[PDB]
């Protein structure tokens, strides 16, 4: 009898799959929502520095109306090198953020010291691939200890994402990171296996920055990772060592797939299905970006936290709906709970655009700013050009925005809290009178090229 | 000099032939129509319940529209693993009907009681999968003994059906079988090797039940199956034995491929032509069911029979053409010959649908009445979600329609023979009055979920 | 750690690179425009003969509408063969012409000699595969010495094209082959190694007939080959000895990128970024064909002559816009630099195409006879059913056009000189009074099956 090659088969349940981590996909939790879970780990906060000014370049003429095909080849060619050697580090990608990705090694609490080494390894030789051959740069942060997860949302779309101070830190880490620097948290740097790892301070820091690893005269790397893939649940191995992730080798299950596809949007599920031409997702689309901003008396509490970010989830998707917006990603953005969403996205190109952002985007200030446990709320609102299309590797992608706009919403938020805010594209573009916004004084901001008049949106009736 | 990997060339002729069993893709037999052949062989009829209630439950909010994708998904899931099987133990393939199979393995007569033994593994290692693991069961029926061929149809379209004793056996002996059983017709177990063989017998019944091989001291599987292989014209071997099928190796051949073409649907070739994404022929799709049933004296008398098939065949084609139907499937059925026809495919949506299924079904019963040899007509029209899709394996699979309305259709045309009945939705969807139709006695039927009210369409002018 | 299998990246750049040759693919030079190299090597011109008989057969009913289909299956089968051993014995596509193709191998001037025993043994091997095995000939010029490249265009598309005695001579010994010939040019033969190669003389003629190879005793082809690969720049080898092309190695970058999209038509480009159908680049369309002929003093002096071709080139481009055609190929066509223009492809099919062609045509031929160094302009125009679709191997593939009527616009060009003339069916068609044009003295023309009557387009005002 033969026993003839299986093809692999690229089932629908593993293409969902590849927009997940396997915090997800292996999770199997409760679908009560909020739902939150309580774990220790490693985290690595990859960001690409230049690719939003590439991109603004992207749709200059010589790229011949082939910008987007262009820019979403060259950023995963290198993205996709940094997957792959994340996940033969044993990392679990959590989420793409634009040119950015944070990763996740869950262990028990034992196995951090070592498993530090082994992320600061992998680290080291990411800042290597941009050491060799434009114009980018790479900043990693890296932080350690206790984590919480939460999942949110209502019966047919789930967000998970991740929080605590060292979630907080990550971000910290990777903000200080001069331009290929990789930095570890002071709490890193504490349970960090310091007889290895040489270290520079960081002026008026805790934290530090790796110089080099300086392995003692035994130590071999290679079974030293092989001790540490003891603690690692899904670490491709035996007939699967050729794999790049176990999740490749999922097989068809109605009631997983219900439960995954939740998280995917629904565009994305099209292609999956083999309903619109792959062309189409990757594109320079001029949208409208709403960037949400919720802080807390305390953004590492969960149990605290987790309800609000429910019931503001809950208002924020209603009134999307009726705007016609979406949630592209939530995530912890230092002080708070930030949701991007997009006005624009494929299927959604209305006329009215803008003024629909800002009524949304002043509705959900209303009412998140009543939700309980909510201190403040922020939002930016800018239009322009923005890359939007999936970003990663085969095995590992997910769909995100990239551009100038996107960073410009994002910085609003943060240098006007406590009010909703546009750009001049969006506030010259709106159907709205003059007197519902206000001009505002400008402020130097980090990492956007140049705002323009900025404008606060007051809103439809006068509060003086 | 270098000698480069060779590239598997999915040619349009390949994935043509994945629709074909060996039968035809081997056969060049004469383009004259009818055309009849006649072989000895085993037959293997494999049927799975279970999936037309979950063709009901996937249309159910909780699949969130992605019900067709999820149902062709898990169905080839289990589909292609069976379709597996049966190649790897050296059957052809030759027809699905829903979630059923029909396989042969053809061979000169001598060899028929070797081949039942290999036939019978084959269908122990089936049932096998089905005692792992949610809802569903699989019934397999074993004949054996003379097999007669019919090609029939016009100059651009050819079906194929089998004919004979061992047809109508191992349908009979499918139909016995509790779930998970695997049944020999009577003709089966007086060839097969009862040295080997453990059976059980069945109620008011000659045909029996498989409990298990009892292989004798010296007997090798391998070494049998190797044998048997000599008598496989077309079991995969040497360079190809990592090969499901021979079929895989097809080369262009206009000649070939001009005939093939002919046996599978419009759509369908437009779909191998690229000139539609996949996605498009799985769905679940409100159609009407025409299930057409010719009886004749003696169905297992194919040179008899073939003629009136043939004079059915090109009757049913032209009215189908207007009305705007098509052909499906044709198989014997116990006692006939059926049809499968279906109103709403893809590009055959019209409004009025159901008027013209009826009006179409009366014009067929007036015809096919008539035809010499023609003993009775009979004709079932049910309407309702049914899945339309490609059900198997990559390497043999075919276009098929599964659900609950597709069961009732067959099971009114047996039920209530020699006149055309319908359902409810249809008598009350369609446009015509109320005393074209009778209102029939309510009988109970086998594997069909509840009816509702079910008519017979009387038609336009009073028979009294 | 594990070293997981890295799956082929088709980026888009690989797709790109397949439709160009590696004279353009790794050559780097300027983009002013023209731009002109000079080098040596060894020209194989490979024509098949029948396949524009199959394509007017194609479009017969017996194909049932799958005719372009068929019809690109059945080339691809054959051509792609041919383009393999190509490039297994080392040699560089440059340019498809319909279901002909040439074929560089670009040396040295002291490694001519025994480059070229190596180009006649792969010619001979590919005169093989039509003494096999339905009515398909092969006739292969071989020509050999100093190669010119022109590169030409503007800011948006560029064209090469090869010039030169060896150009010349290889279309002029493609010509003289009988059904099956090879055929080496003068220079070739007198280059050859004449100790192995036994040729039988040409009737009026210096170029030669191979017959065979007759290797000294201690002659080993592999060995000598080997030692051949010395001078072969791009050789696919060592890890990469498995590829068909080192072009299949290449990696995103933009700038490449963006230089060599410009060769390759926005229809392909869209197909390539997966934003149409595969399905629909193959078709039998009506089109017209537009072949236009510009004769220089001496057509082998490539700083003469590119000028005027990339003068000509500016305003060829400029009024197909206008009149809606498109340039598909440009080549030396002996005696002069032939274009190649189609109105009606995918995406230009308008009403007035023939009226359009015509005076498209006569601007053309207008302005064109006033460029600096052309002697003299011809221009053939024919309308019909023609094949238009991708010819090749995956890994090397261009968009081209086969059919009767291009080779009939061909000849009219070349039996007609000096004006432009048109087929019956374009004039017939056009919109245009019976006096702007006249009716031709009808001319026996080779390898055109029938013309019709032939007129020439004399335009608008009376020349009388
Ligand atoms: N798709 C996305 N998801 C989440 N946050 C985003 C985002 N795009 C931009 N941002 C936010 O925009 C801000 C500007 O970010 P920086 O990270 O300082 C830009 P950078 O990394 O140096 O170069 P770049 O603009 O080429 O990315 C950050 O606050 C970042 O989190
Ligand atoms: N696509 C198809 N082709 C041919 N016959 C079909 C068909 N779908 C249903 N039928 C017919 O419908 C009838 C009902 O069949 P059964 O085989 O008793 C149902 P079952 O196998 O127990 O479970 P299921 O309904 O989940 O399939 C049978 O006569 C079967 O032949
Ligand atoms: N796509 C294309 N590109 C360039 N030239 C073309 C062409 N199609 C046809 N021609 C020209 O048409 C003319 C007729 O050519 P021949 O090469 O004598 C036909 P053949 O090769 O014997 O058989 P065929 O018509 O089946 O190809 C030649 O001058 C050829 O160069
Ligand atoms: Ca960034
Ligand atoms: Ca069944
Ligand atoms: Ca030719
Ligand atoms: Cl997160
Ligand atoms: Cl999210
Ligand atoms: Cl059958
Ligand atoms: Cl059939
Ligand atoms: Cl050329
Ligand atoms: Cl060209």
């Amino acid at each position: 009898m033969n026993t003839p090659k299986e093809e692999f088969q690229d089932w629908p349940i593993v293409r969902i799959a590849a927009h997940l981590p396997d915090l997800i996909v292996y999770g199997h939790f409760s679908p009560e929502r909020p739902f939150m879970d309580y774990f220790d780990g490693v985290l690595m906060f990859v960001d690409i520095s230049g690719f939003t000014a590439m991109t603004e370049k992207f749709s200059s003429a010589m790229y011949m109306d082939r910008g987007a095909e262009q820019l979403v080849e060259i950023l995963n060619y290198h993205i996709s090198a940094i997957v792959e050697k994340v996940l033969i580090f044993g990392g679990d990608i959590l989420k793409f953020a634009g040119d950015a990705l944070l990763a996740l090694w869950r262990v028990e609490r034992k196995q951090l010291k070592n498993i530090i080494t082994v992320v600061i390894k992998c680290s080291l030789e990411i800042h290597g691939l941009f050491e060799t051959q434009l114009d980018i740069r790479v900043k990693i942060g890296l932080a350690a200890g206790h984590i919480s997860m939460l999942v949110f949302g209502d019966e047919t779309h789930s967000h998970f994402l991740v929080i605590g101070q060292a979630v907080d830190d990550v971000r910290l880490a990777q903000n200080m990171a001069q331009m290929n620097d990789v930095i570890l948290s002071p709490n890193c740097w504490q349970l960090c296996d310091r007889s290895m790892i040489e270290i520079e301070s960081v002026p008026d820091q805790r934290a530090v920055k790796v110089n080099f690893l300086k392995p003692p005269p035994n130590f071999n790397f290679d079974e030293f990772f092989t001790k540490c893939t003891t603690f690692m649940h899904y670490y491709p191995s035996g007939e699967h060592k050729n794999l790049l992730r176990l999740a490749c080798t999922l097989k068809p299950d109605p009631e997983l797939e219900m439960s995954l596809q939740k998280y995917v949007m629904e565009s994305i599920l099209k292609q999956i299905d083999n309903k619109q031409l792959q062309g189409y997702l990757s594109e320079l689309r001029p949208v409208t970006i709403v960037f949400v901003n919720l802080m807390f008396e305390d953004q590492d509490k969960a149990e605290e936290i987790g309800p609000a970010i429910q019931d503001a989830y809950m208002h924020i998707t209603s009134v999307l709906k009726i705007f016609q917006g979406q949630i592209n990603k939530v995530f912890m953005f230092d002080k708070g709970c930030s949701f991007l969403c997009v006005f624009g996205f494929p299927g959604e190109k209305v006329p009215d655009e803008l003024t629909h952002a800002l009524e949304c985007a002043m509705d959900i200030f209303d009412f998140c700013s009543q939700v309980h446990k909510i201190q403040t709320v922020s939002i930016g609102v800018a239009s322009g050009i923005v890359f939007c299309g999936i970003v990663g590797h085969t095995v590992r992608h997910e769909y995100t925005v990239i551009g100038q706009k996107v960073n410009l919403a994002a910085r609003m938020m943060m240098y006007y809290p406590g009010i909703v805010t546009c750009d001049s594209v969006t506030y010259n573009g709106s159907n709205l009178p003059a007197y519902f916004f206000k001009e505002l004084p400008k402020k130097v901001m980090k990492g956007v090229a140049d705002s323009g008049p900025l404008y606060q949106y007051w809103g439809r009736t006068e509060k003086v």
